[PDB]
Formats: structure tokens, sequence, C-alpha cells
């Protein structure tokens, strides 16, 4: 038998910077989960006991904190290529780096109508996360995504004319309500290393907002055949909006909102137009993906 | 033996309601999970296998479906009591009735700067709750609280001059993070019975939003001498603005931030006024208690 | 405003203690969360910024680490009273100590059919918890229980008899599947003080035993006319066999299994004596609870 | 802009199923979550809004059903390549089959000594997987998987000899804590289709049971270099003893168990040959992984 395959490292790694300005006195804060995972010249460590090729899991993760506090931490595209370059050119023998950064929100709170200087909320679990692949001779790939954003609308969603046979039972409908948790990931065109993703900075935070925005005007705004053609109008815009990426993919679970027949009691009539109070439904749901790249 | 106590019925049912106005437009979503337990002359249940004293579960899930259908869903201290009165007047041997309702937040989208009509997103996992208990011949109890209010301050927290002996390890800080999750409840005033709290029905709503100003105002901009001293004046603040509530009760943790010593590592930085990067710690956790009533 | 009501502590304190035999080799493990809650003369740390009344947080932590490194962790009914004891006679201002701590599940591992000297599996999610109030002039109040123990019966439940009305759809049945998160506590007498405790102690593991076995033997072997007729068999067989116990208490969910009717699709026969597959449901559930004390 | 890939269909369908032994009485039950999503001509529906060629996802729930009716759901490879192959042979235009279950414990209760015919406990959340992916012209590739298996040795765990730099500060140890969530999955040669499937059926479960038993024995019975090490070795007699499998992956967390210096506190001794009590660790946590094929 033989190594086919193996990473290794530290997952888990919470992380928070603060930045202040002593002159205005706001303070701005930044908080992350990390995971690091190095491959390379490490197959002995599996096969012949040899820790010498291990760079411990425990220094990876000393290494998160230092390069934190030695360089910015947003857009965490930058962050995560500053930190998986770091470690293809320390170790002569680790050839890649796998960096996975979650972001949390903490927006600054508004009180009596001004911004403190000094004071967050969680507003929402949404999170903007990055996938950043350094591998030596290869350049740096980069996924980025928001994921965690919970949508629903009252009407304007429409599922009928889908395929019916001896398996089939649900009816069609011209409105229902439509729920999801948006998972959006955007693939970078590949960069040659940490230079070239410097020189693309300012774009990082644009078309993270531009993908949000997009996302939000199309649920809001599209009176929708389906999850699947609604999802990809949302692909196609950020495309167009972006030539940096070369693929959007969108995940998003279809949240069960069922109607409750209610006629068996006094006549209640909750359907159709009628249909005021609803179950949501916790499982099963459905699952659509999609992948857009340009033609 | 002898039954001591004893109630059941349905927990985890998810509920939601439309309002549509057609002559705008505009709808409006509400969401809350339910759950409603009975007491009463139901012994004989457990005892001697006497099921003819047991309102199904199932039935009590039809009955909110059906209350939510008729009544108004908010306030949720409204929905509450009318779900709980029904149950007492209803049934001649329930004598109980507890109601729990958590609202999930479905907040209306703005779409380049104006607010649409049937489009909502979740911002954040705070909840609004009640705890409603209907109680034949003893009228009914209210708790209302906001939970799941998560905020961190960057500076202005302190903590020093607690006890200190053998043992303790902890350093005096006169600059620290403070970061919580916010659970606070308020406890009304008895109500003889439903039109008493049908009476007070625009207080819920105003009261609610007095207690979530006080506590994001108070938290950004106490200049915080421990945990203990801010939720005080969170809760005396609420008490003052409201005479109809009996007590507030906070439940804060405190989600530890600790600072990361980085100097054996080229002599970096990190600790005290250079202090730049820290460690969020998932546990354990101070968590601090208090109920704040009326002198 | 005065404050009424105030604790505070340290939650969610993971600790692990191991025991090594060296003339047998033999290890054995124990892991628990703990969590300490201390009340007293703390009122103006809470209304006059007084920390100099308050035991850290942090200092209560280390306090359960050494109390574990200097005394028996198991049984915990005796840990638990071993550490609030300590917090009362320590700090005279200091009345009561609450002490909550979850078991979890080290079994030893059986390796070609012998017991392995010092290795283990978490064999399920079930907890062994207890609930210690030590109380300054009233004593040491403790519940003991389980949690988590999930099961299933395939046959041998049953649930007919109930009441009907205007609101219930239900069917009555005579075979149904019956699966429950078993939560059982058991109230000790009041305890005088850590000595009466010391005294019961082979009580405290022999009653756990005699809890658990009650309970799965009987929901195995009882011909189920309700959750509640079960609960109460378990609850009374546990009183009769321990004089010590002044009540026991059951919370039991009703995880409900639903047919599903397939006769539309060829006709195929999936309810009744011909169900098979079912779809069990996540939410929402029925949730019975007992409290069962001598005559 | 064009799709470049897209699958869809339904997630977290629960389902359980019973078979009744009407001669012995006895009765065994299966339950598992199932998720599948198809792949093919399925480009219009995120295009042209047409969804003609969608087979709705609640469809696909019905099916799922369906097949557990009319089939046996043990083994999991078996069910989810019937399950899998059912798309692509009944729909011309879905091309693949994407088949995920989880099945979750039901191990028969032993009551007095004796199996008892129809209750069941869920001994851990252990889990046994399988990911089977249908495709047209390409066959039935199958991965088996157990995960969720967390287990702890308290000694006959080392780890020294690891690379040491200007970012280590992680001291060498010959005895210390291992525990870990062990993730399992091994990779079956391709089959042409359902038939060869079912000519392997008995392999299957004795794969499992081979897997299972080398991870606990090997755990027990290394002393230890790491986990890198024991991982391999577990790895390489399963490939050893089942020659369809061609690779067998692991993924293992490092749960640190951090020893507790208590000597500032009356000169306790708590570290080296003296540790007793140590604090778990939630996170961070090693991540260590490896795919293990034949030369
Ligand atoms: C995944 C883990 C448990 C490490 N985590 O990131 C936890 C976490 C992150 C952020 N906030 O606010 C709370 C908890
Ligand atoms: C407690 C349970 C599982 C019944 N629940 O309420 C779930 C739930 C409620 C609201 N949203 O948005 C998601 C899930
Ligand atoms: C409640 C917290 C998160 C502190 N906890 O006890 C976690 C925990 C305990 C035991 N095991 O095996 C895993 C995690
Ligand atoms: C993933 C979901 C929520 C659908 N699930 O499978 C839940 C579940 C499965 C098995 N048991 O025992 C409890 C819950
Ligand atoms: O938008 C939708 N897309 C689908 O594929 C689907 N199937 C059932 N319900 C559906 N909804
Ligand atoms: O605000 C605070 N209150 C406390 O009781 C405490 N103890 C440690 N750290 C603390 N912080
Ligand atoms: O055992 C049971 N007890 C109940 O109260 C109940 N109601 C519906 N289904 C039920 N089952
Ligand atoms: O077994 C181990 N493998 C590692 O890679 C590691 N690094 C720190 N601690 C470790 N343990
Ligand atoms: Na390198
Ligand atoms: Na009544
Ligand atoms: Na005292
Ligand atoms: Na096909």
């Amino acid at each position: 038998s033989a190594v086919k395959a193996a990473r290794y490292g530290k997952d888990n790694v919470r992380v928070y910077k603060v930045h202040k300005d002593e002159k205005t006195g706001v303070q701005t804060v930044y908080e992350m989960t990390v995971c690091v995972l190095l491959e390379g010249e490490i197959e002995t460590s599996y096969t012949k006991a040899d820790n010498s090729v291990i760079v411990a899991t425990d220094s990876i993760k000393n290494t998160i904190y230092i390069t934190a506090k030695q360089n910015p931490v947003t857009p965490p595209e930058l962050f995560g290529s500053i930190l998986g370059t770091h470690f293809i050119e320390k170790y002569n023998h680790i050839h890649a780096a796998h960096v996975n950064i979650v972001c949390h929100r903490w927006t600054r709170m508004d009180i009596d109508g001004k911004p403190h200087p000094h004071s967050f909320i969680r507003d929402s679990e949404e999170k903007r996360n990055v996938q950043v692949d350094v591998v030596e001779g290869k350049g740096i790939d980069i996924k980025s995504s928001l994921s965690g954003l919970t949508v629903l609308k009252s009407t304007n969603s429409q599922f009928w004319g889908f395929l019916r046979d001896e398996y089939t039972t649900l009816k069609e409908t011209w409105d229902r309500i439509l729920s999801t948790d948006v998972d959006a990931t955007w693939q970078w065109k590949n960069f040659s290393g940490l230079q070239e993703v410097r020189s693309h900075v300012p774009k990082f935070d644009a078309t993270w907002a531009t993908a949000r925005e997009v996302t939000l005007k199309t649920f809001a705004e599209d009176n929708s055949a389906s999850v699947q053609a609604t999802m990809y109008k949302m692909a196609e815009q950020i495309l167009a909006r972006q030539q940096l990426i070369e693929t959007v993919e969108y995940s998003l679970p279809n949240k069960h909102y069922f109607e409750i027949d209610l006629s068996w009691h006094k006549g209640l009539q909750n359907t159709g137009k009628n249909a005021e109070v609803f179950a949501p439904q916790s499982d099963p749901n459905g699952l659509i993906k999609c992948t857009v790249g340009r033609s």
C-alpha cells in the first residue's frame, strides 16, 4: 500500500482583530474562523512514523495569529492568500496550503441616529467565506462566497409545468411562498501569486457587494418560475458585472411552507386565495444547484 | 405512589401567517414556534390507563393553527393569551394552559431604497418570546423576552477590584472586550383574564421596543465596571419606563476574548495597549444573572 | 429599584480525570461538563459597581479543577456536594452554590473478547447528570437524572380512547411505533450536609443503575396504553426500590413515526397490518411530563 | 452565459422500515436519512423557465419511499444502487443519480439477558453511510463509510520528533491522551451496474464490520507515534482484507486534552507523571487526512 493523498493542519481557529483610529477614536472589528491544511512531502509521517516532516498543527495555529497581527485581515481573499503563500515559501517540502476562512458579522451600532465608535451587533448568521488554495508552481485559486443569507417572499413565486407520471402527487401552483438559505460562490481567474492577488484587492469587497445586491434584488423582483430559473438570473448578472470571475455557483434549499386545509373544522377556508396560515416544514427539503460560466 | 404534578401537550409547532393588503399590495409575514402544555384532572391517564381525559396532542396542534387563522398572531402576548384561554374555557377538566412562543424575524427588504411589498430577510437569530400561563381562577401570567441578541464592544469595559485569594489567577483590567448574547425578560403584572390583556395591547410592542433600545444604548454607552453593573442599569431604566411590569431579569454570558502573547515570536507586541489580535473562547464562559424589581 | 434575585459563576467547564492502577495497569477515565453559580451578599456588585464581593468566575473555574484533583469525581452527586460545600464554607458572604454536572460516557473497549486497560468508546450521547444546590442553613438538595436515552419499540404501543371533539382528527390505533428520548430525574431527601451525602454514597450509582434498568425493562415489556401510563409504571417501581428518593419525574417526547399511504401508486399497501415504511417526523412532537411521589 | 454543471433533488428524507417475522415474532428495524440529486438534460429549466424537464423533488421523495417498500433497504450500498438505477432507467433524459444515505443505529435491547423481539436503543450517534453515484454509460461508483465513532485512549499515544522553528511552542510528549471522531471511507471498484452490485452483496456488511474492528483494535493496541502513523496502519489492514476496495480514506480530528498546571495553588502537582485532571478543548483541533491505495 501507499499514500495516494494526504493533508493535515489546524481547523476551527477562531480569530478576532481590532483596528483603532486614535485621531477619531473610531474602532473597527473583524472576526473569523480559519482552517489551514498543508500538503507536500509528508508521506513518511504516515508510513514510517517520521515526524520530522510535520509542521505541528499547533505551530500552524501560532502562524495564523502571527499573520493576522502583521497583515491586513480584510479582504479575506487577501488574508488567505498571504497565509497560504507563507507556508509554501517558508517550508521547502510543503507544496500546497489550503486556507478556508469564515467571516462573522459585526455591524456597527447606530445609537440615537449616529454610528457608535466601538459597539457592534451580530446582525445575522450570514457569513462571507473564502477558500484559498495556494499551490506551488500553479498559483492561487480563490473561491469567494456568501452563505446563510435566509430570505422569504410571500408571493410572486410559481411552480407549474413540471413532469407528471405515476410517481407524481404534487399540485401545480401559480402563487406559493419561496424561502431559501442562499449559498453563492464565485470562482476567480487563477492568480499567478500574491502580487496579482494584491493588484485586484478592491475588486474583492466590490464583487461580494455586487453578488449580495444582485441576489437580493433578483429574489425580490423576479416573478419566479422555479428556483432553477431565478438562480440562473442571479448568476448571469454577477458574471456580467465582474470580468475576473469565471463561474458563479448557487446551492439553494427549497424550504417548504405547506398549506393547511382547515375545512374539516367549521368549513374554515385556508387554501388557495384564502391561504393565511401555513406549516413550515423542517425536512425534507428540495435542494437545487447550478454552476454558471461564460459561453 | 401518586401523581404530584403533570402536564402534557404539543411542542415545536412551527406556524407562519401572512397578511395581504389588497388595496396597497403590501404583504406582511409572521413566523413562530409554539408549545402548549395542559394541566388539569388528568392523573388517571397516568395511573389507570384512562385516556378519556386526554385532549390528544395532535388536537392541541390543530387548535394552534385554527387559533392563528381566526385571531391576530401579534403581539405574541395577545396570541398566547387567546390560545391558553381557549383550552381552559373549552375543556371543563383542564385548569391551566402553558403557552410558549418563539417569534422569528422576517424584516422587510429595502430594494433600491424603497421597502419591498412582499420580500423579507432573516436579519439575525435574535428572537422575541413569550411565556403565557393561563391558570383557571388565577388569571394570566405573562413573561416577555428578547433573546439571542449578540453584541460586542471593543473598549469601554473594565473588570478590576474583585476578590483575590489563593484560588485567583485573573489579572485586573481597565480595558477589555465585552461580548454577550442578551436574554432579557420582563414580567407583567398579573392580568385577570383575556379582557385585561386586550386592554393593554399597545404596551406589548412598545415595551419590547423600549427594552431593546435601552439594552443597546446602555451596552454601547456605559463604561462598564462589570457585567453585573451594566445589566442592572438596563433593568432599572426599563422598569422606570413601564409601570405595568413588575420585574426585569437578565441572563448574560461573558463570552471571553483572550489576549494572545506573541512576544516569544520576534518580540511581537500584542498585549495591553498593543493588543490587536485576540482568541475568542468558545468555553468556558461566565454567566451572570439578575432579577430587578421595585423597592 | 432593587435586586430581587442574583446568581453568577462559570458555565461550560469541561473536565477530564484519569485513574491509573499501577499494579494492574488498568486506567479508568471520567469526563464531565460543570456549571457553578453562586448566591449571597453580592447585590452591591450590581447596584454600586462594588466588585469586592465578586469571587471572579475565572477563580470559580480554577476551583473546579482543584477540587477534581483533590477529591473523587464519582459519583457526581458526591463531587457536586464537595464542590458546592467548598464555596459556602470558604466565603463568609456566599450563602448558596448551585452545581450542575453533565457526565459523558467513556465505556471501556472490549478487544478480542477482553476488556482493554486504557481505551474507551463514547457509546451514545446518553448523559448522567446531577443538580446539587448547597444552601447555607438549609443543607444539600440533590436531583439526579439520566437524559438522552433514545429508544424505539416497533409494536406493543397503543393509543385509543382519547377525547374526540370538533378539533380532533387523529385516528385511534391498537399498534403503533413508540420512540422517545428519556429524561428521568430522581429527587433525594434533603441531606443535612456533606457528611450525610458521604454516608449514602453507594446508593447513588445503585439508584442510577436501577432507574436505567427499570426504564428499559418497562419500556420493552409494557404493552403501552399511552406514554402517560408507561412512564408512571417506571416511576412507581423506582420509588419502591429506593426509600431515600422522594419523587421521580419523567419528561418524554413522543417522536412520531407516520404511516405513509402509497395506495395512489399501483395500489401499494403500506398502512395498517401492511405498514412497513414510515416517515419519521422531526417536529412537532408530543411532550409528556409527570412527577410521581409517595402517598 | 451557460450552465456548466447542475443537479437538483430532495435532501433530508427520513425513512424507517420494519421487518416482522410472524413465525418467531421477532421484529427488526432500519432507519436512514436519504438525499437524491439528479443530473441530465435539465439546463433549460435554468435558462428558459422550462419545467418540463424537471422530475419534481416531491416526486423524488415519493420514489424513495416506494423503493424502500418494494426492495431491501440493507445493505445501504444495495438500496442506494437500486434507487439510483431507477432514475436513470425510468427517465430517458436523466443521466446520473447521486444517492447519499446515512444509516442510524437501532440496536436490539437485551432484557434480563435475552434479546428482546421488538425494542431497540440508539447506542451512539455513530453512522454507517454510503455515497452511490449511478452514471449512465459509466456504472455505479460506491463509497462506504463509518462516521461519528468517538474514542479515547488515556495513554499509549506519543508525539515527538516534529519540526521545530521560530513558529513552534509545542512541547514534545511521550505520553498523551488521544481522542478522535473516526470518519473512515472505503472506495469500491467501479461496478458495471446493479447486477454486479447484487453479486457482491455479502461483502458490504462484512467489509463495514472489518473496517470497524480494524479501527478499534488498531486504535486500542497501537502505541501511537502520531495520528498519521496510526491511521495508515488501519487503512493498510482494511485494504489487505478486501480485494474489491481500491482506496481507504480517514479523516481524524485530534480533539486535544490539555494538561492543567496547578502548581501555583499550594504546590499541587498535576503535570507529567502526576497529570490526573485535564481540560478538554472544544476548538481549535488538529485535522489529519490520508487516502491509502495499493502500490
Ligand atoms: C466552529 C467554531 C465552533 C470554532 N466557531 O467558529 C464558533 C463560533 C464562531 C463565532 N461565533 O460568534 C460563535 C462561535
Ligand atoms: C425548534 C424547531 C426545530 C421546531 N424550529 O422552530 C425550527 C425552525 C424555526 C424557524 N426557522 O427559520 C428554522 C427552523
Ligand atoms: C457544552 C460544551 C460545548 C462545553 N461541551 O460540554 C462540549 C463537549 C463535551 C463533551 N464532548 O465529548 C464534546 C463536547
Ligand atoms: C438531517 C435530519 C434533520 C433530517 N435528520 O436526519 C434527523 C434525524 C435523523 C435521525 N434521528 O434519530 C433524529 C433526527
Ligand atoms: O422551484 C422548484 N424547483 C423544483 O425542482 C421543485 N420540485 C418540486 N418543487 C420545486 N420547486
Ligand atoms: O464582568 C465580569 N463579572 C464577573 O463576575 C467576572 N468574573 C470574571 N470576569 C468577570 N467579569
Ligand atoms: O401516548 C400518547 N399520549 C398522548 O397524550 C397523545 N396525544 C396524541 N398522541 C398521544 N400519545
Ligand atoms: O498526532 C499528531 N499529529 C500532528 O500532526 C500534530 N501536530 C500537533 N499535534 C499533533 N499530533
Ligand atoms: Na515549498
Ligand atoms: Na376548565
Ligand atoms: Na458562607
Ligand atoms: Na436515462
